[PDB]
């Protein structure tokens, strides 16, 4: 149909149509009379998959002979989405197989819908995971995903009465076609024993065994005939585990528990000791697996000549005293020419300044489960700390602020503080972001250690998050400048020399009006909705957090209904207004908002005098399969975290490419946003971070606000009396009195800004042509923020590996 | 290489070849350098499993089209072994694939060797399951096994000190390449719960679900290309289930753990609430899988003409109340309907006649469990129990001992009674344990429904048993009369005229040393141990029991050692005297009965005077492969419990196929194995059940056998005094203790038969010719024994169909 999807050549077709028949029958054991929708997926899935295999094995074959320097990314979370259109985009057969599909009378897009998201991530942070391996594989790295095959990921969300229940994740209930069981792999994880101390150094004895199984998932380069591995590794009991009889088999089960299902907190911190054992279980089963690699090529000075190891947040941070404890305790290096090796092995990314994101252990957990390690970590403390007197003497404060063990009724380890001791180069994640980590809290390790401190600015890859998602945009794009961009997405300033094109500024708005379309045909389909797809659509799709400031949104979307109510025969933009995100299954006030959010649709929706000209929808289940529908969708992107909260964002860049103006604070990546697009082009409003440091100091009293704002007042009212909760009028004080007494986010403070900010919005969608030519300047600036430039960036001045743009040969 | 393997053609072989490497590269994801002896293995199996899929489909399609009279064979074990080789035998592509591995440089024996056991059994019941299942496919009925999917098979055994260790036996942890899930089949299964009384009758309310997912297995026909099914059933948690979060999602487990373990107890009664929840989700899966079909061929009149369920022992009664409950509660069904229909499509074969084996469940656990089945139980019981009273009018105790339901300080109910008052047809499992039936244990419904009660002795498939594992012996007897016998077993009989030709003569005795040889091998490469294969191999396999009589065994052993040492310098036939077996890890006795064995071995194997004139060898993790191979090796059967306890045994059969004269008791099937040979050509000792009768009622002093057997008492002595346990002088005071004053068995009443027997079989193997002529009458009158005989009596006598060797197109 559209050239960015590849060529239907009669041959390929042919190919692929006998293979998709042979697997029907072979693979699945169905003929065609029995089939469902689910085995043609699973049909169609396999005869993809059959093209990665060669390619697979003659890349991993190349990085045996060549011996290139390994990347190794370590993360608990990667949050894939689904595989099957991204592995056709990047093998260039998605028409073929539309092509194979729709002479054996199926539907490709309706086989797609089928296939369940890996959610093994809760936003941003596993979504980056994702994104880099895409990039990473298109760079040409040999570069490897290492995590943990999570039996049960992010929790399904259904609405009930309008709050959020979680049910589990079942996405291996019908089979991974991607994955391939490496049981032969198969390596033992330690836990718990006891340190004894001889001649021959210390030794962990008395251990409980886990072993770690891998499952490898491909992940191809694009158009370049690269796929790299992401290895996944599961938890299994050893056989003579317990080992009256049969309630010993059944206890295998606690050991199997450590992979069983991730942490659904986004940007939080909780420290239960099973987490502590995923955390140990991924780092010890990979670092075994990356020594072994490098030993098949004595000598450990070569080891980070030929591994780098990039620790993702500091959920790995025990990668650092575990290559202690094999260096020293196993292969008998002396301390120092071991530290060096692991310093110029690993790198820590930071990804958070919020305090109760950070992990801080107990002693008494590592003490019980990682006896040792606790001992090499109490070690690197006391030679960092006589690194430390000996450049500040007599600065004894500093000593404790910089510890890696904090003093206190519990003592606990700041892994962070770890990861800064153990790794050559420590990254935030924007320009801002990596600004307030050497001003603030990491201000005592960059003066010690300036060289470390770096930025990586995150990236999108614009394979999922344009050719993907939004074949239309990337076609009229391709139309006028080429396939090339979507390797090197610098290449869309090309269109600012089409911002005054009448052909292109109808092609815009054109794919605009058809995702909108095709979205609010999805929204009454599968969950009957009525919404105007001619309205503006004001979308707001993350985790719900206090930080992340949903509640904002709410109090703008309320101001708008009640200036309905107050004036109801005068002309307003109209608008669907889309808020979606899971929140955390502990986290009572995210359930809160959910909760308001839903409730306000309940009035507002319903009320006759709005009429179609404002609508609440509270989308179900945010997840990485419903961002690919509602990203090309959406017109306005609210990106309204408090300044400096939001390290970085990343949905921020999906809407920009997407072609949606943004309503955000100077937060994150949204100040680098602004920066490529011109602020003229960006609908920024409310606090800088030096404006809320200014309003700390003199104390943040909200109640100033609400005796000043008339519109905010009402809005309070309405809440507190039940305006929104007829039934229980109470319902909503714990909202109220955070928003009053205890608002760490001042929402109240961005109130007044927003509302007027969201009416220069309102005033520009009256005018397409206008509305549409900002939206080009957006989408031709948006080169900077691909993970392509991001991984660029990571090889040459972290990794110290050049990149790559060279095919394999098929 | 041999006929009875098929043809190797040209197109045949190329093809093999083609869709191995095919396999290899694209199922595998390994090229031919990185492959292990695992991967060639898993390759072969792909390949010959494709050979299944067409025959699999067109199969189950032409039961659609036909409608035949469905069997459903209900078993909580099916112990089938390793699958590779028998599909092969069975689609005579054997000897194509030697030829084709043969080509790519590898040895299809050694590949073989790498599959792992499907030991989802415990002995003698599990093993009936899966040579019944052979046999309906062999003869074209459209018959399906029912079961569970055990994630723990029965465990390895391996032995420390002379005692048994047992490890989880992690059959799936490679993966199955011969199950298909099909988790578009998942069914409820409800526990808990209580019963409502409403207007629309009982309603079973506020149950707990457990999902069952079915895994189905192919089982291939005797070259007729039929492809029956064997579904297995798993536990799954619905995803509602328990739904803080985490500990939610972890209790999964509780209800997946239904299908987790096979329990390990051969012909014993553990009363375990697990061991409910298996039994009822085996019967209520299938119960509605098999309604569903029957539904898609209102009226259940026609149930019976087009369904048979047979009860595999009382382990799926529970199938009978279902049917009860589904017909009565579901479908509206009345009380009298209904039951005419359960009767006549449920039929009840018993396996044994000990107590301790018997299912009688307390009452507590199936009002909690299953309260509406309990109430369908009552109501049975009330009205089976007034036609009693009706047929037998005062007899008051005919009442009380033919109740369903047991008095005592725990009321119970016998699942036995239940079967019979349920079924149209109750049979045992041979002639004398069939007659037993019907003279005391169910006397009382014998009386009342004497029609009920029938034989069907037991077989064993001569698939797996001679072509499989004696390719040797099936090829010297197809030389002489063809292969036709292989699916006509009664054909083995024209083998009479053939026993005093000196040729045939030469090439049993040939077979059989070539067996030895290569079993000796195999002892000495797996578990270095040195053995004299010209020795007499005198094999006892079978689960360690008190009533199979191990004990007599060891006894005779040590017998023969005593006199070696009283007379040194004489002549005797050299034995090597194998036990092995599994005891059950609760069974303290079974267990003390192998460290005796491995205890004797230590003393007799290590007596300098002894030589290699005895050895005595305990074979470790006796299971189906080991089966294969020594079974073949074996010149001395052992079949040696106490008359009136082994129901019929099948390890006899086996044994008499492969060349191997039996030492046996007029017990089970060797009773007949004897008529059909000739006492002649058996060696036939010990109590009748006549004479064990006439001990009971005098009452059984085993004192008396002390005092007048010198032999006796010196091993008694021996035993007590510590010269085969010399650290633990007192280590088998309980054994002692036991045969002194608590042997239910009556060891020592078959002793001085059983010795004097063990001279006339050494008298005879010192005379080859003779052995080989008695060996030749053995295999000759086997033809019985084939569970083909069996299966075609169960179709005629008790299902209504007929058996059928015609094949279907390929
Ligand atoms: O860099 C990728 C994104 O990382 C997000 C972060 N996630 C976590 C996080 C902690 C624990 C468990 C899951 C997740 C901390 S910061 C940050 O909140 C985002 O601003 C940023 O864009
Ligand atoms: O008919 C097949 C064989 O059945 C054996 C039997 N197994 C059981 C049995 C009970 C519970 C769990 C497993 C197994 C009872 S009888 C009998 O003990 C054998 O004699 C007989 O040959
Ligand atoms: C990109 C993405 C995120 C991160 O969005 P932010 O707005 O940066 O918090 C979260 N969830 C999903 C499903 C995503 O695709
Ligand atoms: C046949 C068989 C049995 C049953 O043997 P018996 O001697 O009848 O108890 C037990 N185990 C295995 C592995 C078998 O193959």
């Amino acid at each position: 149909q559209i050239s960015v999807r590849g060529l239907a050549g009669v041959e390929n077709v042919t190919e692929l149509k006998k293979n998709f028949n042979r697997h029907l029958h072979f693979t699945l054991v169905k003929d065609r009379n029995v089939a469902t929708p689910r085995d043609y997926y699973f049909a169609l899935a396999h005869t993809v998959r059959d093209h990665l295999v060669g390619r697979w094995i003659r890349t991993q074959q190349h990085y045996y002979e060549k011996d290139p320097k390994r990347i190794y990314y370590l993360s608990l979370e990667f949050y894939m989405g689904r595989t099957l259109q991204n592995t056709m985009v990047n093998l260039a057969l998605e028409n073929a197989c539309d092509e194979a599909t729709y002479q054996l009378g199926l539907d490709m897009e309706e086989l797609e819908e089928i296939e369940e998201d890996a959610g093994l991530g809760n936003g941003g942070l596993g979504r980056l995971a994702a994104c880099f391996l895409d990039s990473m594989a298109t760079l040409g790295l040999a570069a490897y995903g290492y995590g943990i095959r999570y039996e049960f990921g992010i929790f399904n969300q259904k609405i009930c009465g309008g709050w959020q229940m979680e049910e589990a994740d079942d996405w291996l209930r019908y089979g991974n076609p991607w994955e391939k069981a490496r049981p032969e792999f198969t390596l033992p994880v330690h836990f718990y024993g006891r340190v004894e101390h001889t001649s021959q150094g210390a030794k962990w004895v008395d251990t409980q065994v886990v072993l770690a199984m891998p499952y490898d998932t491909p992940v191809p380069g694009y158009r370049n005939n690269v796929v790299n591995t992401m290895r996944l590794w599961s938890a299994k009991a050893p056989n003579d585990f317990n080992l009256g009889y049969i309630q010993a088999v059944l206890d295998r089960n606690l050991a199997e528990n450590i992979s069983r299902v991730l942490y659904p907190n986004d940007n939080f911190f909780e420290g239960k000791e099973l987490r502590l054992k995923q955390e140990y279980f991924v780092v010890a089963a990979t670092l075994q697996d990356i020594i072994r690699r490098f030993k098949s090529s004595t000598n450990f000075d070569a080891f980070p000549d030929k591994v780098a190891i990039q620790l993702n947040d500091t959920h790995p941070s025990l990668a650092i005293p575990e290559l202690m404890r094999v260096l020293v305790d196993l292969e008998r290096l002396d301390w120092d020419k071991a530290w060096e090796v692991t310093v110029k092995t690993c790198a820590y990314t930071n990804h958070t300044v919020l305090p109760e994101a950070l992990e801080r252990w107990p002693v008494h957990l590592l003490e019980t489960l990682l006896p040792r390690h606790l001992q090499i970590i109490y070690e690197i403390n006391q030679r960092f700390l006589n690194r430390v007197a000996a450049a500040f003497p007599g600065d004894v404060d500093r000593l404790r602020r910089m510890s890696l063990v904090e003093e206190g009724a519990v003592k606990r380890i700041n892994m962070a503080h770890l990861c800064i001791a153990g790794s050559h180069a420590v990254n935030g994640v924007a320009r801002i972001h990596s600004e307030i980590l050497k001003k603030t809290i990491f201000k005592d390790f960059y003066e010690l250690e300036p060289h470390k401190f770096q930025n990586k600015t995150n990236g999108i890859t614009p394979r999922r998050w344009l050719v993907l998602c939004n074949p239309g945009l990337a076609e009229i794009i391709a139309e006028r400048i080429g396939e090339e961009y979507i390797s090197d997405l610098d290449q869309l300033r090309k269109l600012l020399s089409y911002v005054d094109d009448e052909a292109f500024i109808r092609d815009v708005a054109k794919v605009k009006q058809e995702n909108k379309l095709k979205f609010a045909a999805y929204l009454e389909r599968e969950y009957k909705v009525h919404i105007n797809p001619n309205s503006l659509f004001d979308v707001q799709v993350k985790r719900i957090h206090e930080y992340k400031r949903q509640l904002l949104n709410c109090l703008h979307v309320i101001t708008l209904y009640n200036r309905i109510k107050k004036e109801p025969n005068k002309f307003v933009v109209p608008r669907t207004v889309m808020i979606g995100g899971k929140a955390a299954p502990g986290y009572h006030m995210a359930k809160m908002i959910i909760k308001l959010i839903t409730a306000i649709g309940d009035v507002v929706n319903h009320d006759p005098v709005v009429g179609d000209r404002l609508r609440v929808i509270f989308l179900e289940n945010y997840r990485v399969s419903l961002a690919e529908k509602v990203i090309p969708a959406a017109d306005l992107s609210e990106q309204i975290s408090t300044a400096g909260t939001e390290a970085s964002g990343t949905g921020n860049m999906k809407f920009m490419l997407n072609g949606a103006l943004t309503i955000g604070t100077m937060d994150g990546a949204n100040v680098e946003m602004a920066e490529e697009a011109g602020e003229e082009n960006f609908f920024i409003f409310g606090m800088r971070v030096e404006d809320v440091d200014r309003l700390d100091q003199r104390g943040y009293n909200a109640q100033e606000y609400y005796d000043r704002i008339p519109e905010l007042r009402q809005i309070i009212e309405q809440l507190s009396s039940g305006f929104f909760s007829p039934k229980q009028p109470d319902l909503f004080k714990d909202i109220v009195n955070m928003l009053m007494h205890h608002d760490r986010f001042k929402v109240f403070a961005d109130y007044e800004e927003y509302v007027k900010c969201q009416e220069r919005v309102s005033a520009l969608y009256k005018n397409p042509r206008e509305w549409t030519r900002m939206v080009i300047r957006n989408i031709a600036t948006s080169g900077k923020f691909s993970s392509d430039r991001t991984i660029a960036q990571y090889a040459r001045e972290i990794w110290g590996v050049e990149p790559s743009r060279q095919r394999l040969p098929a």
